[PDB]
């Protein structure tokens, strides 16, 4: 009896009844433990399998800054677009390339 | 004793002592069982919110070549441009677009 409520104790519940109750109890602990064990190993599964495959639903937005180096080409794109409209009308500038 | 043996030696800790002191060493075995359980669930779902959310913190830096076509949209734009400068000069090319 002392192991059953040490068991149920650690496990959580509080034995209270007979020993068969407690054995009962225990059992049903072991099955929601069951059920918790299998759920997180099939999450974990299904995630990496999603996040392998389809990245688009699980990943939220994100910012352009954290692609390497997007930033960066964006800005020298618009920089040259603004140095080839401004060379038209004057304000001598270095060029980009 | 042999069930508590054999349970104990499946669980890891060498049960040396009397099966009072197995029985304790059990109980905190099943404690930390419950903790680690617990803990990688609480840090799967810590993991999958952080993912949906705010993806900046958890993903490190990533290549653009990762990304579908941004390679391609970006040579081509810079083909554009280095188009645009040399036709001003000469050498007749192919047109983009």
């Amino acid at each position: 009896e002392s192991l059953v409520d040490n068991v149920l104790s650690a496990l959580g519940l509080d034995p209270i009844g007979t020993i068969v109750d407690k054995i009962l109890d225990l059992a049903d602990e072991f099955g929601d433990w069951l059920g918790a064990t299998e759920d997180t190993a099939a999450n974990l599964s299904n995630l990496l399998t999603k996040l392998l495959s389809d990245p688009a639903s699980v990943i939220g937005p994100l910012a352009q800054s954290m692609i390497t180096g997007l930033t960066g080409a964006l800005g020298n794109l618009n920089t040259a677009i603004n140095q080839i409209g401004d060379v038209l009308v004057g304000t001598v500038v270095t060029p980009i390339n």
